[PDB]
């Protein structure tokens, strides 16, 4: 079972992944791969990629110890984005979305 905290946790990550924001997460429903998206230093510029498969996975593995775990990897996915990509790309205002939905979601946590 997860705790409390996590079974909330877990909704915002099926939220995440859900049709009415997929005009904007599709971006980070998989790892960036690196090669076949021709950005090839990815690896060099982000040392802990994170995407929510991954986050979603580490779920399903009772991976997270507390809900401030799995905020960590999220924030960590958004982050990953901001620090890699100029920020008027059209991925940042994607990631910028999709950070308004998990922050408000978090912080209305009981
Ligand atoms: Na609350």
């Amino acid at each position: 079972k997860l705790s409390e905290h996590l079974r909330y946790c877990d909704s915002i990550l099926r939220e995440m992944l859900s049709k009415k924001h997929a005009a904007y997460a599709w971006p980070f429903y998989k790892p960036v791969d690196a090669e076949a998206l021709e950005l090839h230093d990815y690896h060099d510029i982000i040392k802990h990629p994170m995407d929510l498969s991954t986050v979603k996975r580490k779920m399903d593995g009772r991976e997270y110890p507390d809900a401030q775990g799995f905020a960590a990897d999220v924030r960590l996915m958004f982050s990953n984005c901001y620090k890699y990509n100029p920020p008027d790309h059209e991925v940042v205002a994607m990631a910028r979305k999709l950070q308004d939905v998990f922050e408000m979601r978090f912080a209305k946590m009981p």
